[PDB]
């Protein structure tokens, strides 16, 4: 019964899911790059001083 | 038949679906908002100039 | 000669200087906190 | 006298400032591109 529309839809929503979950973990490893450049800069700056 | 075990599940997964939206929607606002504020303090700093 | 406007000048760019130094750590501490909100809600939903 | 301590400091705390303003624009750029490509991602999935 794995083709009914419930199981489906249930399908469809697992994979919708997927790609909200996907969405969250490639801004969090965006964010986390952003953070170590910005940290990167702060400590050239003080080097360079 | 909303009782079924797969409707039981749709709706579950509907429920984690909108509360993945809503953790993109929440991050989205707290982006804008520290944006926002970024580009005040540079326009403070120029002012004082 | 600290009324010089040698010494008048340095005074001014310092405060400014640490003024660019204060902003640039404010704004570190904003982001890494929206970053932690953000990862202990992916925390939270992935427990869930 | 632009040989002067005055004179010679004054430059440095500029390029310094410069740096610093550099620094704190360069990260609007950066922060300013992953916004774009977080909101696009949520408007490419909210239509989907």
């Amino acid at each position: 019964g794995l083709l009914s529309q419930e199981n489906t839809q249930i399908r469809d929503l697992q994979q919708e899911n997927r790609e909200l979950w996907i969405s969250l973990e490639e801004h969090q490893d965006a964010l986390e790059l952003i953070m170590s450049k910005y940290r990167k800069q702060m400590l050239q700056l003080m080097v360079a001083k």
